[PDB]
């Protein structure tokens, strides 16, 4: 029932109950460990609508009050009624705060409760799509102070009215197989690069061509827009000491916006939910940058520092591996865009942890995920024990759009 | 049931039935993952099908399942159970058992060496004086004046629990360390309390930075003894950088033997409380734990000021630069000595490719990914990639409790 973690370099213990609150399955059983897995009707939704408002009622001291009975038979009548509901604002603002807050794999909710929600459920077009996002993009750039924000649209219904962006980010660098067999600009995006290609886009075809918006409205065919230049914030990328790394032709976009899950509140499901917050330094310089299948850049950096690249034991690729990450860093707060270190980001995620032990008895936290991908131990999280388990409110993964839309 | 598991990198997809064959618990539920968790007497009753089990295995192994000599070895291990409660591995069953623990061990991405180690039986040792001297050659053997050789020395079986053979060191060769009145620690502060146990016992202390620890050795539920393992024995390292001149006035040094020595290994229900083994180093294990651990030697912040680096804002990344620096120095002064050492990126690539043949040739792998990713530049090693599944199968080394904690003192 009670579970408790250690922080082994602290000690501090913490007691976890809220674990058992947990309505989802975990991929693990008491035989096997899934942890590592990076994927592991009407009477339904009664249940569900009722025990999301009870989580509500109960957060604003309202458990078991005149307005909490009468709400949840006003619920209970809709469903009995159309086979769904609709959430008030407040609803939907407690709910959409609460999936970042439950996501186990974020290191960043810190910042949950700050969260701007723009409700997009009247939209009905991929052009009002457009609409919503562009406005979405500027709120959250915010001239280089990012803001986190979340743009929620219509609930699904039979799942034949789908709203979808089929980016998988807002904003993202376009990828293309080359004649050469190697690729140019991202190779995670080949695919849908390709995409776009098919259906009418222009590609400028360089190493940095920021991808069109493809928008998908009421289970339309999708549709293609650019995003006005001036929207999209970016960070031509310098090192403090290395005068020829500006030579290098780096740059990244300041706003990492996930616009391909699913946001799930009490039963209903948003399939089209672009959020947004800001980048810790790492997930641009160690993945996007030194993934062997992203932009690759390892070779050539050590090859500009003249590091010994004749056996690994130099350790060559991990020297690089840092002042590519120093010049990502510098680069964003020279420019004045929000961006947080490895050593902050996770600082921050202990004492939140911390905080939601006192105030919430726990924190589901996917200890794979929350360690940086460089330099783990000298970080505070490594050390920490975390227990991870599925709360609702979510974010959920689904299907690439591609594989199941219906022409 | 079958379980696949994919690499993100290369998109090799790989197949699991092994884990049809996991008996043990791990911890986790449907509702709950502990895979961050670092810790989540026996009865004739329970013992003769742990034992029936083992040799199943034992006997599928060198293609003799159903043979007459698998058939008399049952019966004759019922037989000695029924009479003695307990019974008596073969010499071959031993070595089979205790490789077998090692490629079944999840958190060691050493595992493509598994079938390589040298097994010293010490099963008629019946003294703290006896443990030593097999420890000592056990060290000798596994050093080879600097080309390491894997080695696993197995003490006496547990009999009631109140006759315990134990190595109360942590590891065989590890460094004092002293908690002074102003709150500060000399030497290694993971072993405080060992230390101070040692210096209750008897032991002279050279209150020193890197004072080798003696060995603390119990025999068959006695009070534990002091030895000093001899010093010719125990292979050092002074660390050096090269580039960094200044690096070697830091005065560090490592030793070349890991030999974990509070481990419990069991084979057909038998369990082995002494069982020392020890193989060779990956560079961050020194680099990155021993020397940078904020509760261990904590040397990053010395370094990162001899390097005259901008310690004002973390994200200078001055911790991540100094780490780097420290950790070349530790390969390069081991590969200068001509001590085996193997870098994170060589050990990380070589566990993938055993990974792969044990899916093939074993159907599985059981793999603890939090264990097996590297402490510093997780995702530019493969196994960052690579999705793991994690079980328990025996035979198995475990954790036990601290001897310390549980030993009744004879005075
Ligand atoms: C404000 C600053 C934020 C920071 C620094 C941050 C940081 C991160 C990082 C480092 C990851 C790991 C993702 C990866 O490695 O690809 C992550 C994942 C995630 N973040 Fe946060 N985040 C922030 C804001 C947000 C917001 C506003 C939301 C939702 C409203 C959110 C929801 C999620 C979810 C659902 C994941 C898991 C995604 C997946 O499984 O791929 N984050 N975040
Ligand atoms: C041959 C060279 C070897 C290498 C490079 C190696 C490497 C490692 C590493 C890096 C770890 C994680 C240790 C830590 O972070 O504390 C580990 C753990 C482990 N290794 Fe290996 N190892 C080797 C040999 C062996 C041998 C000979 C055995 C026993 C026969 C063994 C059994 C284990 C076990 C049981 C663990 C888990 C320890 C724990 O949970 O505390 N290893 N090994
Ligand atoms: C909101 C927010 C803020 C922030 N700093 N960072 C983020 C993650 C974004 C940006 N940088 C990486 C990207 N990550 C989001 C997408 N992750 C998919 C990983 C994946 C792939 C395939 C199968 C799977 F099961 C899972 C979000
Ligand atoms: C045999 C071998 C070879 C090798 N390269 N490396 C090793 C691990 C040794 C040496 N370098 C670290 C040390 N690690 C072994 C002891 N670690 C116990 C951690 C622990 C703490 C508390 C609760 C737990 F459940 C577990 C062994
Ligand atoms: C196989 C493994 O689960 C996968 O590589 C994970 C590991 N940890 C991660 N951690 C974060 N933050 N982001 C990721 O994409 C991944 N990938
Ligand atoms: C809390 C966490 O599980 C713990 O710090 C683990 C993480 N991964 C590790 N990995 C290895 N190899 N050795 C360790 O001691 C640890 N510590
Ligand atoms: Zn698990």
């Amino acid at each position: 029932r009670f579970l408790k973690v250690k922080n082994w370099e602290t000690d501090v213990v913490l007691t976890d109950t809220l674990h058992l609150k947990s309505t989802l399955e975990t991929g693990c059983t008491e035989h096997i460990c899934m942890g590592s897995i990076m994927l592991p009707t009407k009477d339904q939704l009664f249940p569900l609508a009722k025990e999301f408002l009870d989580q509500y009622y109960s957060s604003i001291k309202r458990f078991g009050s005149k307005a909490h009975m009468d709400r949840l038979e006003e619920v209970n009548k809709e469903i009995e009624s159309t086979s769904t509901y609709q959430l008030k604002d407040t609803e939907l603002i407690y709910g959409a705060k609460h999936a970042w807050r439950n996501a186990s794999r974020c290191v960043g909710r810190i910042q949950w409760s700050k969260l701007q929600v723009f409700d997009a459920r009247d939209c009905t077009t991929a052009h009002g799509m457009f609409n919503y996002i562009c406005n979405h993009v500027k709120y959250a750039t915010n001239k280089g102070n990012l803001r986190s924000a979340i743009t929620i649209f219509p609930q699904r219904t039979d799942g034949k009215h789908d709203f979808r962006v089929w980016n998988s980010q807002l904003i993202r660098y376009a990828g293309y197989k080359q004649p050469d067999g190697s690729t140019l600009g991202d190779p995670a995006n080949v695919q849908f690069t390709e995409i776009c290609i098919q259906q009418g886009w222009k590609a400028p075809r360089g190493r940095f061509d920021v991808l069109p918006l493809l928008l998908q409205a009421n289970g339309n065919d999708p549709e293609l827009f650019q995003i006005p230049p001036e929207l999209v914030l970016e960070v031509p990328i310098r090192h403090p000491k290395f005068d020829w790394f500006k030579d290098l032709g780096l740059k990244w976009y300041g706003l990492p916006a996930v616009s391909n899950m699913l946001l799930e509140i009490g039963g209903l499901e948003f399939s089209a939910c672009p959020f947004s917050g800001w980048y810790m330094g790492t997930e641009i310089g160690v993945r996007d940058y030194c993934d062997n299948s992203r932009y690759n850049i390892l070779e050539e950096v050590a090859k500009k520092m003249d590091l010994d690249m004749r056996k690994t034991s130099s350790l060559w690729k991990d020297q690089a591996l840092v002042e590519i990450n120093i010049a990502v860093l510098y680069s964003f707060q020279s420019d004045k865009v929000t961006i947080v270190d490895h050593h902050s980001a996770t600082e921050s995620f202990i004492k939140h942890m911390e905080n939601e032990y006192r105030c919430r008895g726990g924190c589901p936290a996917d200890w794979v995920w929350i360690v940086p991908p460089m330099s783990g131990s000298i970080t505070p999280v490594f050390h920490q024990e975390m227990l991870n388990y599925r709360l609702t409110p979510s974010f959920e993964y689904q299907p690439d759009p591609w594989n199941t839309h219906v022409w």
